């Protein structure tokens, strides 16, 4: 019953369009939370990603059985898509950038942008939870080189600065980024 051109459409449907930027691609998808758990536009633990807002809108116009399609407001999205009124819009807090982190970790914590990393870890934890795979939780354990480095960057009151070289953290990040890529299903 929420029309596509309504002022607060995405807020009212309770589902967020998100943007994921990597060094080689920018993707769009949808994500929500149901009883404290992230659910993405996807199926079987893999997130459907789209190269443009138009491609996402085209997909949402079609009948689908995926992890969002039985949510009570999903029909509002599909009807907006078929009405031609769906306006996919990503708010600034739903912009997630993995690009460059692999290079920044190699130069140490001072090369890593804290805000970028904070947002990236938010997405990573959501992907790990949605995929029902422990890869993210394990990699970010603070015993490990990467988890220790991430915790340091995200805490401006920490004096436990990891010391060069950062090769171990880089290797662990590369493995984690491969995991993320394995969970993004190109539609």
């Amino acid at each position: 019953v929420v029309l596509g051109g309504d002022r607060d459409f995405w807020l009212q449907v309770g589902i967020d369009p998100i943007q994921i930027m990597t060094g080689t691609a920018t993707f769009y998808t949808l994500r929500c939370y149901l009883d404290d758990r992230p659910i993405f536009l996807g199926r079987n633990g893999r997130i459907s990603v789209f190269g443009s807002e138009r491609a996402l809108a085209r997909y949402l116009a079609d009948e689908h059985d995926h992890d969002l399609s039985d949510l009570s407001t999903y029909d509002d999205i599909r009807t907006a898509a078929t009405d031609g009124s769906l306006a996919v819009a990503v708010t600034d807090d739903n912009v997630y950038v993995l690009s460059g982190l692999v290079d920044d970790f190699a130069d140490g914590p001072d090369a890593v942008d804290r805000e970028q990393l904070d947002l990236a870890v938010e997405l990573l934890r959501d992907i790990g939870d949605y995929s029902e795979d422990s890869a993210v939780d394990k990699a970010l354990e603070t015993t490990r080189p990467l988890g220790q480095l991430v915790a340091y960057v995200l805490d401006p009151h920490s004096v436990g600065k990891p010391t060069a070289p950062y090769a171990a953290a880089v290797r662990e990040w590369e493995k984690l980024e491969r995991f993320v890529e394995s969970r993004l299903r190109r539609e």
